[PDB]
């Protein structure tokens, strides 16, 4: 129709006009106007159907297809794709028919195939990464959530090793300690972290007001990056205050920290060996920080990850907790689906500022500031002080 | 924003001004215009999140919150709904606050819970059933569906006894017969034939054109409903042309003819069990229908249910196809995601009409009509004769 067209025009526009943020505003609202127009049998039909998505995903990264495919030059037959792969030839025109019409990849005129956006980000291999995880490890736990909440009649999960994760896999040790003894998921798990989430609380952290007066002499840490990683914040910081005097440390566990190396700057950042259930070494620094650390633990680990580090604070000291802060109403599909997620899998939780509050208020600190970096699904850096 | 209010307004406007089939173009470009505007970490996230939907619709369906909400008048809390149902007030608040992010449940601003559009729908019975077989039968099967491809080697599944259900339930059988063993899935089957799809074929359908001169002296059959399931076809038949003269017979097996008897006409409606895989006994109908399902039956099975009623067909008599008809090319995600579901659970797959020309030809048949009614996923009557 030229209706439908002339919306796609003027959204598009629309789009092309805002920033990143505006963009995830619409996309929002592209949802909500979906799913207010369907059908009740489109409903069941969408619940159902998309499903397949990742199903197909995982087909189509186990044959190497969307790597393959953001490499060509010119559109591609379902013939000589399926050749070239490996796949038998109706079963790869079928998975291409089903792909291009989620837009997995773009579909010709001439029912060939080239790559479209989405092609190109499962080709990224830590975003294939992060696909492949919810294949295999957020998939049977949601599976197993239904019945193993039906079995317990309902309880409020807050044990990661009594949560449905344990039902999934047939196991006893909870998610972290289980992985362990998996090599194939570790492996996808070592592409995952090398992912960059963009953008970062640098975008919008204050840090020289942050700072104070505080001083780095004689040898004080400005930055340390609690289970950082590879490092990301670490090599992001240097890169944007590269004058600020001060030790900035990565500390991790040791078969991380290894791995790190391999994209570490040859100097500024310190890698030191650190389990952060146990006492943070690094005394008087002016931030310890946790990127997406806390979301993974229930209340009562968050705390005792947090009483690790009270002890090392001087009074200019600050724990950085940089994670998810969703609303108290509104909460977006992104904010809510990760708080199911993680319930099933880690028994933890999303929290909003106020169960953030109250988790560190247990631990002795007090909320100074709050840097959101993200809209409208909020990421945001908390600033807490002790008293 | 008011940019996405106005969004949300005008495309509100536009979708009432238009009839079903214009809602679903618009819907389908809100679908793509989200997948092109949607970042590469929106696109993993995506995927890994919209899988979360079937999980907590299953839940609600187990705890009865959908049925409840949609008979309350005034908004409720999650305190007091989670004390009606059953449910953790934690529990209950994290699963509304997901639900209500997806609209699947509708939240006010004082932070309490009624139904949308889509609680309303997630009450009928059949809509629901139709959620509960997709947790329950479908996605066990698409969870197996790539490893039992890469063992395979990826080859064209055209057998419904070694597919990817066979791997998913660890079972030899096809999904047909594994499932006559199972009782409560067998229950919640028998609850999803009460759902009617809407449109029926009769909207198009030129009955007295393609009647023609046809006699139904001395007592011939003008409609024979091959698995006909709840008789909504022969039903709706005998609505539209109430003094049509000649038999209308609803053939199924006698589980369902009977659970078929209380929402069957008193007469209009002859009841005869028969199974499809063997000859069909009424002879020289006018109209032999066969809707939804030739799709469920690969090729060389849906072959022998068709080479199973040739032999009592008149010259004047019709073997019709209601059934999904997928173009060539741009084919819509509710039609490829099927084809992908029952090639992983039945061994079958959607046709396009050349592909059911294909088939009917091996049976003697020959294309005579068309009557799509049903866009822009294509549902028609296929109108088959001899020679
Ligand atoms: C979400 S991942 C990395 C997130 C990282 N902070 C970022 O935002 O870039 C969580 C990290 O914590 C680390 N980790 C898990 N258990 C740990 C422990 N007991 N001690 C120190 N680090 C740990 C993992 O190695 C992993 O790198
Ligand atoms: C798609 S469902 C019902 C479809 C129905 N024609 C409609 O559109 O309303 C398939 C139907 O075929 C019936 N069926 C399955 N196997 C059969 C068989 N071997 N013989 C006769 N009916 C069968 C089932 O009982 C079920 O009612
Ligand atoms: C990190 C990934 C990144 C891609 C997918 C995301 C989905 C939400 C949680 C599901 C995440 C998250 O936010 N935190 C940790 C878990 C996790 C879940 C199961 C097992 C192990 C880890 C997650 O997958 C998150
Ligand atoms: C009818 C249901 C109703 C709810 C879900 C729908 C989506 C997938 C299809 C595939 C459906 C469909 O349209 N056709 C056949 C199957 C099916 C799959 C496995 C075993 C038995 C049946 C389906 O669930 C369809």
């Amino acid at each position: 129709m030229e209706t439908v067209a002339a919306i796609k025009t003027l959204i598009q526009q629309l789009a092309q006009s805002t920033d990143q943020f505006g963009r995830a505003e619409i996309n929002d609202a592209l949802r909500e106007l979906q799913y207010s127009l369907e059908t009740p049998f489109d409903t069941v039909m969408r619940m159902s159907l998309d499903t397949c998505q990742v199903a197909v995903a995982r087909i189509g990264s186990d044959l190497g297809l969307f790597k393959h495919l953001s490499q060509c030059a010119s559109p591609q037959s379902a013939e000589e794709l399926a050749d070239h792969l490996g796949c038998g030839r109706e079963l790869m025109s079928r998975l291409l028919r089903y792909m291009a019409s989620v837009r997995m990849v773009q579909q010709t005129d001439d029912i060939k195939y080239i790559s479209s956006n989405i092609t190109q980000t499962l080709a990224v291999p830590g975003l294939e990464a992060g696909m492949r995880h919810a294949f295999e490890n957020l998939w049977p736990v949601l599976m197993a959530l239904p019945d193993f909440l039906a079995e317990r009649k309902y309880p409020d999960i807050v044990d990661a090793k009594d949560t449905a994760f344990q039902k999934a896999f047939n196991t006893d040790q909870d998610c972290f300690h289980w992985l362990a003894t998996q090599p194939t998921r570790i492996a996808n798990f070592k592409v995952l972290l090398t992912d960059e989430r963009t953008p970062n609380f640098l975008s919008t952290f204050p840090l020289e007001k942050e700072l104070g007066s505080w001083s780095a002499e004689p040898e004080k840490a400005l930055f340390v990056d609690i289970g950082g990683g590879m490092g990301h914040a670490c090599i992001r910081l240097r890169e944007k205050y590269p004058n600020q005097p001060g030790r900035v440390i990565l500390q991790d566990l040791p078969p991380v920290l290894q791995a790190a190396q391999a994209t570490l700057p040859l100097s500024g950042i310190e890698s030191m060996p650190h389990n952060f259930h146990t006492p943070q070494p690094v005394q008087g620094a002016k931030f310890y920080f946790l990127r997406l650390i806390l979301r993974d633990f229930p209340d009562h680990q968050a705390l005792e990850i947090l009483q690790n580090i009270v002890p090392a604070m001087d009074a200019e000291s600050r724990i950085v907790i940089d994670d998810g802060v969703p609303p108290e109403k509104g909460a977006r599909w992104a904010e809510t689906g990760t708080d199911i997620c993680i319930m099933s899998a880690l028994g933890s939780k999303e929290r909003t500022q106020r169960q953030w509050e109250e988790l560190a208020a247990k631990a002795g600190l007090q909320l100074q500031a709050l840097y959101q970096y993200t809209w409208p699904v909020v990421n945001a850096a908390m600033v807490f002080s002790l008293q």
